[PDB]
DNA sequence: GTTGCAGATAAACATT
DNA sequence: AATGTTTATCTGCAAC
């Protein structure tokens, strides 16, 4: 349901992907990241209107895992 | 057989 | 300058 679908933790709508909070709030690829790692509400002036982008990281496949 | 969704990696950026 | 930190892009699997 990407339609409507507006970061809860910082109102962003063009998401890479759209991840969802332990609370169940929708939130942005990035807040999930930042929020999983500090835990903490981030400041909006870290948000940006359109998505970045950059050369694409180097083409790689994966290891087995256990 | 195709699409969409969730999650992880590595690189690059910023700081000092 | 190196380390730590951040975020965009990739691949996979499940259900119909
Ligand atoms: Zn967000």
């Amino acid at each position: 349901k990407r339609a409507g679908t507006v970061c809860s933790n910082c109102q962003t709508s063009t998401t890479t992907l759209w991840r969802r909070s332990p609370m169940g709030d929708p939130v942005c690829n990035a807040c999930g990241l930042y929020y999983k790692l500090h835990q903490v509400n981030r400041p909006l002036t870290m948000r940006k209107d359109g998505i970045q982008t950059r050369n694409r990281k180097v083409s790689s496949k994966g290891k087995k895992r256990r």
